[PDB]
């Protein structure tokens, strides 16, 4: 899969509490996490569907 999909989710430094999805290769599933609203990495999607389409080849 895309290497970015293997990275840990990144909340980043922002003050917001936004629910986003990362692909968790360990679980083989998309999972919610809290994103702070700034400096997203690529393993960070609006929905489980978007995460699987990008990362679950």
């Amino acid at each position: 899969r895309p290497a970015f999909c293997l990275e840990a989710p990144y909340a980043g430094p922002g003050a917001a509490a936004i629910i986003r999805y990362f692909y968790n290769a360990a679980a083989g599933a998309a999972q919610a996490f809290v994103y702070g609203g700034v400096a997203a990495k690529r393993n960070n999607f609006a929905s489980a569907a978007d995460a699987l389409a990008a990362c679950a080849a």
